[PDB]
């Protein structure tokens, strides 16, 4: 007997997941919401209290949606009114409760629509921009200090980024940095003036007439970029001058010849702060570290402490330059970077030596650098059995090189091989998070020591449940494609059977530094495919992959389009070829770059697949984003890369789509891949006479994660799954 | 053993019904265009000469669209460089060719991007609109005259006609009318400087980076209309040395008091003009008649020549107010009124005397007047047999009112039933064109004595085809309601055997005065389907439907999606207890209203129909346009009928789409029925969690006719209804 795993489980969520979120506050305690009310933990003995009551904001006549607790343990950030702008975007009403006096801050409160807040590092000071522009309070009761007056709608962004800086350079939305101890306060400025602006339709809800038009300033491939700028002012500096300065930072000589980007802002101690700067080719990009000179009260940027960091293979970074972290004293710093061999481990370099020296080495990768103490270096990879999908915390000793002790590689190796870490504020603690492939687990650590201080969530709740239900299994391995190995998963069904012949899902993504295989246990559309459909999941990460070397990634450097389209279709190959695969129900689907690779796919004629779904794909580059797009492929102009721009579109192999069930999906309202996208797909396909099934989303992004769509369009694509697979 | 008529049939047009389009330019003589050489006939005899060769402009470097020679045959306007807008309106390009001299004019020459041109009624004037602004030419080859110089994109139109005009009150973009000799120029001018514009994206050919936005002023229901004023210009008195001066005729008090529309122009004589006005509330009509002041220069309309129009039941007309047919000294006219018994009649009105006299009575009603003579007045009607799907020409005594004549009903009662007319100059000669229900036949005929000249076109070549290929039959009869008769039809497959079941497909428009039940012969997508298919297609006319009187037309006043909806259902139910009707396989679809129909007949619950395809329908009334809508249904207002507007929308009946199968098409750039209102329908269907099929057609319109998409929406219709009824 036993139930499946079907599709209402994961659309209803009936099997939920749990997790352990805290917030560091110290160096060893920590904040948990346990019952709508916070608690205060201490780490060293796991002891707790309640921090804040959650019968507090009953009366407060206002939802809250988040909350910040000022460094000082003062005051606290109420946040609500929240509405949802890009991925990282949003706006917001802020109210300060004073934790002392247990009391509501009601005067020079915090402007309504506030698109972004922050507290400074120490102390109690904040930050926040309004109408585009930034503003300063010392004291949260007090009045606030103006600190840019040329804010402009979609056109002049002080301390925030705009679209494109938000969603391919910063992964955020703020775009101001607090000096380490709150004296200073840097930001960006984006101008975009004369950036083109993507226009579509919003329709909202039924009461409105007139449909809305949204207007946003996004450069696609080859348009014209925002421009940017950098500032520094003291906020110490505030109350004793009526209109402090801000002092600009220029970019470097090798930058301002053209068009550039700035990539990175890392402050190095209370008068150091290290920027990174990328010309629009992404293949070259300088680092700058600049000191406060308190005689001219102005920044200078040695060139003698200036980096350059190129690639001559591709673009330089995973998706940019990575991060420096400097020791205390800010005279060196750790950086990730590729060696000579094409891996990224990790270079220490001195500030004013253009020779850095790596400290670790192999062929695997880095993935980041999580804590640095004056005598050990914390860092995520994925050395371990050689498995490019897993990732462990490791610790390597700064007085011997050769010292390097795996932190989580045996806790529990059937359970936990997919890592990620949480260190308390002077890394002191940390707390460990594993993925899979077993149910996620969560436990504390001491630094002193290494040992486990507890264990704080283990998913016994959702084991249980789980017994009761045919699950299916996942297998992660890897096949030889001339010489080198590729990694590829597959969900398996319950009581899988190699003698049988089981319809085969290619599930694919292949976006260049992207990774499908790994070792991450997740409750998906693809476990009850399996599970209830006995359907094999399959992903391959080939050319173009990341986390293996930039022999594998830049593979398909100024070629999107080719190699990792090609390999995808290879893999289905090598896969049939395993004998337990029905070579007559063959699908391929995917999402963003996977509706892209998926569309090719089953444009290329290669009578492998039989099926497919693309949901809100890339159709044409010209189409995407200028960062994003020209990292790998170059400009589109006839002198850099245009001929392969206009040769891997979808729309140049309408024709060859008769020759399989296609099903065309986007949401109307998707600012990031533009509905325009699948609307030249569609017309394209009408014009050669091919039918295919295609559904529009209303108002919905690239995510179409709004609780009733998300039910539908998995609803929507397992109909078309089954019949294409005719299971009924 | 003979195929039948296959979708390939239809989409490629095989089989090709000939027509016979001729143009009268006197009492006597007709153009017809043969072999792209356009000829001239006597009525007479039948002998015809060559007009103007198809090799004249051979080398004329452009593809004529369309030609027009002027009355007096001297020249003729060249259409070239096509540029379609909306229903009616277009821009071009023009060349004049004198035919006397052989010559292409070349000084100046009408302008490129040119909106309208027409010549006067007599001789060779031209007035022709560019930028909104009206010029004339005395002649081909002098400079033009600017009447106005108001001209605004979008905002102020002079001559032409705004959307909203162009579509439900003219028919036409034209707003511009030359008196009976030339002499007089009358045109409107709309003023839109208030009314909202309706937005959406075009994505143009794949090469557009950016999707460019369309913006229209278009008035939804409740919404600021344009206004509208009137002029009439002298183009005798014209002169290049001062601007022209424009009279003005502004509308009676009785309309000026609040919202108006200005929907008739009638010239009467060559110094008087009709002009007939309607409140923005579409039940209260006005006509003036206006004499032109020879001393004063001015024009002048006595109030006891007013003439006042007015519905207790509905609104006043089909669409709108009919137009006047005056006599030749223009002292008395012609006009379809509804009568006392609410049925659509020609009255007798003399210009200075407020009732007017009925010539024609009956359980029947008038179609249009057509000629007019001192003797006789010439119009068609569905009187013959008491089918009000038939029409035929008929002429009544003007002295005599019991004097009536058929003149097409006899002829060939079995194969025509259904004709439409066009007479010479003078009435002295009539073409009559019969569409059904056997082949078009277009004869010629006297009105002398009502003699049969001859035949001009039979179709004997496409019944030579015909009889080659398994057609279907067309039923017209009728059901009864409530003591009330209402008519529908149904085309049968080959062979129909009334002891077998068929499925049975529902073809609905039902909109207010529709009528899909005639003896009109057509070859359509219904053809494929009862030929080739064998599904029964069948058309019912309930309540709301037309050409059966008011009491009727009128039931569905400020209540659309009530009675026409609920009608529909009832037919589909009796059909459904035929003998010959499969009740399990019942579907029905529709076009624009028709598509509203079938939305809200499949989310009435009421569990009749299995399937459904609603292509551009409208979902809520408040998406429409204010005249159309407005006209039906009174204004959006909590005084007005809001509570109707809100409770007949296809939105709140999401949840009862839930056991049938539903496919939703709609063009994105459909300007006439917003895309919109297919995109709140899609996202209602979401919120409930109810699965159906859609299809989006980039930049198709409200026709969706372009060749590549006209060919695929009926591929995956057919696809879809196939499917429904499990047919191979
Ligand atoms: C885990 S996965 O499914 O393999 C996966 C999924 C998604 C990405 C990925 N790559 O670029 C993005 C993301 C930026 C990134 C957030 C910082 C990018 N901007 C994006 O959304 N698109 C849309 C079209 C094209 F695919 C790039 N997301 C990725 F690298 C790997
Ligand atoms: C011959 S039929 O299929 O019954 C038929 C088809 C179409 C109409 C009809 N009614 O109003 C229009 C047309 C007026 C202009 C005269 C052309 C109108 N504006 C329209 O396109 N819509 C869209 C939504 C709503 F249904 C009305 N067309 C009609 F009255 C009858
Ligand atoms: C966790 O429990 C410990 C042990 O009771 C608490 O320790 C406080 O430690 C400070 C420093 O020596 C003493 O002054 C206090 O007297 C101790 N607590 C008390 C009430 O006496 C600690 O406060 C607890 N932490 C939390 C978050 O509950
Ligand atoms: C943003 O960049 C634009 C350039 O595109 C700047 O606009 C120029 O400003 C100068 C001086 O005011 C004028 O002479 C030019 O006419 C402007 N060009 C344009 C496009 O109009 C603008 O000043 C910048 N804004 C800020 C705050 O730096
Ligand atoms: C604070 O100082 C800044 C820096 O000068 C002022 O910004 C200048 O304002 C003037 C006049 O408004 C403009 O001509 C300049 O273009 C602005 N410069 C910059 C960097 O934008 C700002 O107006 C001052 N605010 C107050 C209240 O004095
Ligand atoms: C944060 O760092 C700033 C920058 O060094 C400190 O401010 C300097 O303080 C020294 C005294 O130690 C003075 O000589 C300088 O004039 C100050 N410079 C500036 C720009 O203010 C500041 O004292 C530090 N803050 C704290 C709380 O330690
Ligand atoms: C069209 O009709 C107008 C109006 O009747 C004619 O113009 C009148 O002609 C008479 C005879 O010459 C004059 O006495 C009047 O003063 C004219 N009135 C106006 C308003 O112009 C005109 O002749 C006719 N045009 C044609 C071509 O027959
Ligand atoms: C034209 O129709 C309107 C609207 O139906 C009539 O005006 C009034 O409409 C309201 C509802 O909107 C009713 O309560 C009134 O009874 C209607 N009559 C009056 C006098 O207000 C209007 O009567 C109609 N005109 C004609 C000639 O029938
Ligand atoms: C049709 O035929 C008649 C004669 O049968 C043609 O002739 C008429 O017009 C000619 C010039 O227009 C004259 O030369 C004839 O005298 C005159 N004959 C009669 C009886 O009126 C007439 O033009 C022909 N029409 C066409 C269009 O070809
Ligand atoms: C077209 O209509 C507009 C609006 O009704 C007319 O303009 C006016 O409306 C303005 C408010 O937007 C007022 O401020 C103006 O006083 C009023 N009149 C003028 C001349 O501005 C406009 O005149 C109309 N245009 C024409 C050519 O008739
Ligand atoms: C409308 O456009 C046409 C085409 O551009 C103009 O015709 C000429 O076209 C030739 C080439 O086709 C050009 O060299 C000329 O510049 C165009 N103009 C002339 C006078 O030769 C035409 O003139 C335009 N007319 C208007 C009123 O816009
Ligand atoms: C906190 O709130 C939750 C839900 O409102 C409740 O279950 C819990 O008992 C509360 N605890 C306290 C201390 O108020
Ligand atoms: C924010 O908006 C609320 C809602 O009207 C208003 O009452 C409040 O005063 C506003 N606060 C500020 C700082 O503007
Ligand atoms: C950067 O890439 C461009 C494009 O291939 C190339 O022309 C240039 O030489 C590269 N620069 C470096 C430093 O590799
Ligand atoms: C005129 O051209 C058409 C083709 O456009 C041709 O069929 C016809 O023969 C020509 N006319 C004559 C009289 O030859
Ligand atoms: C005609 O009127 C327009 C509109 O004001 C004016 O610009 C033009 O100069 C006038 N021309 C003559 C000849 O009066
Ligand atoms: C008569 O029939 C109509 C439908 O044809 C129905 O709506 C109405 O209620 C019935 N009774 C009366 C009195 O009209």
């Amino acid at each position: 007997t036993r139930k499946t795993y079907t599709l209402t489980d994961y659309l209803k969520n009936t099997y939920r997941l749990k997790l352990y979120s805290l917030r560091w506050i110290s160096d060893h305690e920590y904040l948990y919401k346990q019952e709508n009310n916070i608690l205060v933990f201490n780490a060293e003995y796991g002891n707790s209290s309640v921090f804040l009551e959650n019968s507090t904001f009953d009366e407060f006549g206002h939802s809250i949606n988040d909350y910040s607790i000022s460094p000082d343990g003062q005051f606290i950030l109420l946040e609500y009114n929240y509405v949802k702008q890009w991925r990282h975007s949003y706006t917001a009403s802020y109210d300060i409760y004073d934790l002392n006096k247990r009391q509501l801050i009601t005067e020079e409160r915090i402007p309504n629509n506030t698109q972004w807040v922050t507290w400074s590092p120490v102390g109690h000071k904040l930050a926040y921009v309004w109408n585009n522009d930034i503003y300063v309070k010392i004291e949260p009761n007090l009045p606030s200090y103006r600190i840019t007056w040329t804010g402009k709608e979609d056109i002049i962004y002080n301390g925030i980024t705009d679209w494109v800086y938000e969603e391919e350079v910063f992964s955020a939305y703020s775009a101001l940095w607090w000096s380490p101890n709150g004296t200073f306060l840097a930001y960006a400025q984006f101008n975009d003036t004369e950036v083109p602006l993507i226009e579509y339709s919003f329709y909202s809800d039924e009461s409105l007439q007139y449909p809305k038009t949204v207007r946003v300033p996004y450069p696609k491939a080859g348009a014209v970029n925002p421009t940017v700028k950098f500032f520094v002012v003291n906020t110490d500096s505030l109350s004793s001058v009526t209109n402090a300065t801000s002092i600009q930072i220029t970019a470097p000589a090798s930058m301002l010849i053209g068009d550039h980007y700035l990539c990175d802002v890392t402050w190095a101690t209370q008068e150091r702060i290290s920027l990174q700067w990328l010309r629009r080719i992404q293949n070259y990009s300088v680092m700058d570290i600049c000191d406060y000179d308190e005689s001219s009260g102005r920044w200078n940027c040695l060139v003698a402490r200036q980096h350059i960091e190129m690639s001559t293979t591709g673009w330089v970074g995973r998706f940019r330059p990575s991060e420096p972290h400097f020791t205390l004293d800010g005279n060196s710093f750790y950086k990730i970077i590729s060696n000579e061999e094409g891996y990224r481990h990790i270079c220490y370099f001195q500030i004013d030596k253009k020779d850095c020296t790596f400290i670790t080495k192999g062929t695997w990768e880095v993935i980041g650098i999580e804590a640095l103490t004056s005598d050990y270096l914390y860092y995520i990879s994925n050395e371990y059995k050689g498995m490019p999908g897993g990732r462990n915390l490791y610790k390597i000793q700064l007085s011997d090189y050769t010292k390097v002790t795996c932190l989580s590689c045996e806790l529990n190796p059937e359970r936990c091989q997919y890592y990620s870490v949480s260190f308390s504020k002077e890394a002191k603690y940390y707390q460990l998070r594993c993925s899979g492939p077993g149910l996620p687990l969560y436990t504390l650590h001491s630094s002193v020591n290494d040992k486990g201080l507890r264990v704080l969530e283990d998913n016994s709740a959702l084991d249980k449940m789980l017994q009761n239900v045919q699950m299916p299994s996942k297998k992660l391995d890897f096949i030889i494609l001339n010489e080198t190995k590729f990694w590829y998963q597959m969900i398996l069904p319950p009581h899988f059977d190699k003698s049988k012949k089981y319809p085969l899902l290619l599930d694919v993504y292949a976006g260049p530094c992207s990774q499908k295989a790994d070792t991450v246990f997740r409750l998906n559309w693809a476990t009850y495919l399996a599970s209830t459909e006995n359907i094999i999941v399959a992903s391959f990460d080939g050319r173009g992959s990341g986390y293996q070397g930039d022999k594998i990634m830049h593979a398909i450097n100024r070629r999107l389009g080719t190699f990792e389209v090609e390999d995808q279709i290879e893999a289905a190959r090598q896969f049939s070829k395993m004998g337990f695969v029905d070579n007559k129900r063959i699908a391929i689907w995917g999402w963003s770059y996977g509706g892209y690779v998926t569309s090719m796919v089953l444009g290329s004629g290669s009578g492998v697949f039989k099926c497919g779904i693309a949901v809100a794909p890339v159709s044409r580059w010209e189409y995407y984003d200028s960062v994003y797009t020209e990292r790998y492929m170059g400009l589109p102009t006839p002198e850099d890369n245009l001929d392969h721009y206009r040769n891997s579109t979808v729309m140049s192999r309408a024709e060859n789509f008769k020759q399989v069930e296609y099903l065309l999906i986007h949401g109307t309202a998707d600012d990031n891949v533009h509905f325009q996208q699948s609307a030249q797909i569609s017309k394209a396909l009408v014009d050669v006479g091919v039918d295919f099934q295609a559904m529009w989303y209303t108002d919905e992004d690239h995510g179409i994660a709004s609780s009733t769509a998300h039910q539908h369009i998995y609803t929507h694509m397992s109909h078309f799954i089954k019949q294409c697979f005719s299971l009924p």
